């Protein structure tokens, strides 16, 4: 299933539990960009989902902030668990940085990440 | 500021509580789509935001799951909230619906939303 | 419809004029970034749009080149016309910047641009 | 350089030419969605890239109506241009389909192509 330690293409370690109400928790390292240690992320995904061979779907989140560093941003990730022996999250992301107003067009990247599950 | 009453361009309704050390917890109601009543929601903020004008770093999901209904997706928000006399919450999002491994091209819905405390 | 100048939420001004069989020719005039004066855009729209009150789809590009500057960057606007007394171009855009592979994953802005023909 | 065949993950097919002055034409084959045959493209790419290993930044749109079939959509592919032996086109991109003022919250889709030279 979802719970379990996955690994994205950048080298990233995401921790994650799946609980029976719907709710991910856990923690994030990110590999890249302004971060340092672990860092809280919450999230949900379907309980119940179809079992015709599609993904669950879910999301999580991270604020850039623990008790090391604070980028003053946040990423979301949206997209769906496949199961099986080989395991995958495959994800889009929204990294959200606060900005002024004058400054808040250019306040989100986009991106990509595929998360493997280890063991 | 974070924790209220919120309301989107489509009339959806977010209520959420910002927790001291970065929490969001809540519920949304969507206006529009495969979707009806209160859903749970939660994410995560900027609990200590920059003291330079910036807006506050936030994020939240929502699974399309309740007890009425279950849509097989989840709706990540990512963006900004702005204080001030009319305070926003100005968010990108990502639907995305499970779909086959074939189709997972067309998984994923991308928008915006801004929401105000203001009730329609 | 398309043909004509156009103002976005920023005052950036996108001047263009669609082909009868689909193609979007003009100019783009940033208000923001690492940007000045007029640089070329092309792109495609949907010459034959359906006929039940739908929106018409289109993008164009801009790269971030021209005589007076280069920020080796590129948008693309992806949205719909929608015509009416208030004409109306509701776009999302991607902004990649030129990057090594490794920072790859910073390379891309992702937001919303609404532009009318309305002069600021 | 840009110039080529290219083809995607999905097994959609890219025929480009870069032009002097920035511009991409050519034709595009999509392998999944409402498309059969090809279609015009048109873009601009960045015609003098930094060199200091960074990526080309370019993009193209496609309005998905040929002479066979319309979908009343358009995407946009955003990217880089990673030059050598084993060039790479590495995009992301946005597909609006036209739709009512109701419906336009569900208007538009959002992934993420690599492509590969052919030859
Ligand atoms: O730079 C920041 O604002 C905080 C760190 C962001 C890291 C991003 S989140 C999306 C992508 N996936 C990763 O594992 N790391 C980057
Ligand atoms: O149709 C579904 O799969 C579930 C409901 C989705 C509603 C979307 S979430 C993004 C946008 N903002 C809203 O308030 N509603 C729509
Ligand atoms: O800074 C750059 O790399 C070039 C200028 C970018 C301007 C962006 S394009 C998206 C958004 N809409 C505008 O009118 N301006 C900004
Ligand atoms: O279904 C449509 O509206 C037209 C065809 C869309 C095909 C999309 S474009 C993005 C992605 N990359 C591809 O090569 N095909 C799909």
């Amino acid at each position: 299933g979802i719970t379990g330690t996955w690994y994205n293409q950048l080298g990233s370690t995401f921790i994650v539990t799946a609980g029976a109400d719907g709710a991910l928790t856990g923690t994030y390292e990110a590999a890249v960009g302004n971060a340092e240690s672990r860092y809280v992320l919450t999230g949900r995904y379907d309980s119940a989902p179809a079992t015709d061979g599609s993904g669950t779907a879910l999301g999580w989140t991270v604020a850039w902030k623990n008790n090391y560093r604070n980028a003053h941003s946040a990423t979301t990730w949206s997209g769906q668990y496949v199961g099986g022996a080989e395991a995958r999250i495959n994800t889009q992301w929204l990294l959200t940085s606060g900005t002024t107003e004058a400054n808040a067009w250019k306040s989100t990247l986009v991106g990509h990440d595929t998360f493997t599950k280890v063991k």
